[PDB]
C-alpha cells in the first residue's frame, strides 16, 4: 500500500546504505512509510519529521526503521494508532509529546531506549507494556498521561527516572516492580489513584518522594 516517496523529504544515512525521513509533506489520514526509497531501506524517522501533523490518524512504520528522533510526532493530536516495526531500537525525547489521541501502543521486542518526556501529555494512553529489552527510560516519559491506568515495567529495571509518572492521576497498576530499584525525584507526584498495597511496596523499596 506504501505512501509514495514524493510525500516525504529525506536524506541519506552517513554510510550511504539507508534513507532517513526528514519530513512528511502530505496531509492524509494514514501514512504507510515505505520500507525503501529507490532501493535503500528506510531506517530512521528524523527529528520533528511529523511535527504538528494534526491530520494523521494512523501511521505504519516498516521493520527497517531503527530510530524515531526527537519530537518526531510532537503535536500529532489525532494520531490514534501507530504500527511500530520490530526493528525499532530507540525513541528519542518528546517523540510523541501531546499525542492526545494515542490510546494504546504496542512496543516491539527490539526496543532498547525511551528518551525523556516521550509520551508527555499523551492524555488518552491507557495501558503500556514495556518489553524486557527496554534498558533505558528517560525522565518524565509518561508525564501527564492522565488516562494511564496500567504500566508493566521491564523485568530488570534498575531506576525509575525523575518524574516518570508525574501527573498520572489514573495510574493504579505497576507490574514487574523489582525486588530492588532506585528512585529519581518526584517519580509518583500526582498519582492519586495508586492502591495502598502498591504505595507500601514502593515505600518498602525506598521511595521517599510524594505520591501526590
Amino acid at each position: 500500500k506504501e505512501t509514495p516517496a514524493k510525500f516525504f523529504q529525506y536524506g541519506l544515512t552517513p554510510d550511504r546504505d539507508g534513507i532517513i525521513i526528514t519530513r512528511y509533506l502530505g496531509k492524509g489520514i494514514a501514512v504507510v512509510l515505505p520500507s525503501q526509497i529507490d532501493g535503500l531501506p528506510v531506517v530512521e524517522v528524523a527529528t520533528k519529521a511529523f511535527y504538528g501533523c494534526v491530520s494523521l490518524v494512523r501511521v505504519s512504520l516498516p521493520s527497517s526503521v531503527r530510530m524515531i528522533g526527537q519530537h518526531a510526532f510532537d503535536g500529532c493530536t489525532k494520531l490514534a494508532r501507530i504500527e511500530l516495526p520490530d526493528g525499532l531500537r530507540e525513541i528519542r525525547h518528546h517523540a510523541f509529546h501531546k499525542c492526545v489521541s494515542l490510546a494504546g501502543i504496542v512496543f516491539p521486542r527490539s526496543l532498547q531506549v525511551i528518551g525523556q518526556d516521550v509520551f508527555s501529555s499523551c492524555g488518552s494512553l491507557v495501558d503500556v507494556v514495556l518489553p524486557n529489552s527496554v534498558k533505558e527510560i528517560g525522565s518524565g516519559a509518561f508525564r501527564d498521561c492522565a488516562e494511564l491506568a496500567s504500566v508493566r515495567l521491564p523485568v530488570g529495571v534498575k531506576n525509575l527516572a525523575d518524574g516518570l509518572f508525574e501527573g498520572c492521576r489514573n495510574l493504579v497498576e505497576l507490574g514487574n516492580l523489582p525486588e530492588k530499584v532506585s528512585f529519581g525525584v518526584g517519580v509518583f507526584v500526582g498519582c492519586y489513584r495508586l492502591p495502598d498495597v502498591l504505595k507500601r511496596s514502593v515505600r518498602k523499596l525506598g521511595y521517599k518522594g510524594e505520591f501526590a
